[PDB]
């Protein structure tokens, strides 16, 4: 992750966007901070506060990280836009082209205590998007 962002800040940039433009455009807000294009990314059309509150849901096993049990599943399905890189051989980020796949699914996030640089408003924050169901 870019070092200037805490895990929660980077989670928000990658995964929270209420009205993202088409993927090829939306993904630039993420890839501009990287050396290479992301092969896949899901934007949950929600708010940071909302995800923080899902962190309050019962602790369950992370579907994509089965030795971890600090995951939390949303109670409701939420609108989202998934973006899949169409040209994975791209060497620069200005060439990244993405396919759009809108959907409405439950999401599962891993949450942990906040980084010292994070706001004190949220002592517990989402640190990675595990999967969507
Ligand atoms: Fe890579």
């Amino acid at each position: 992750r870019p070092p200037q962002f805490t895990r929660a800040q980077w989670f928000a940039i990658q995964h929270i966007s209420l009205n993202p433009p088409r993927c090829t455009i939306a993904m630039r807000a993420i890839n501009n901070y990287r050396w290479r294009c992301k092969n896949q990314n899901t934007f949950l059309r929600t708010t940071f506060a909302n995800v923080v509150n899902v962190c309050g849901n019962q602790s369950i096993r992370c579907p994509h990280n089965r030795t971890l049990n600090n995951c939390h599943r949303s109670r409701f399905r939420v609108p989202l836009l998934h973006c899949d890189l169409i040209n994975p051989g791209a060497q620069n980020i200005s060439n990244c082209r993405y396919a759009d796949r809108p959907g409405r699914r439950f999401y599962v996030v891993a949450c942990d205590n906040r980084d010292p640089r994070d706001s004190p408003r949220y002592p517990v924050v989402p640190v990675h998007l595990d999967t969507t169901i």
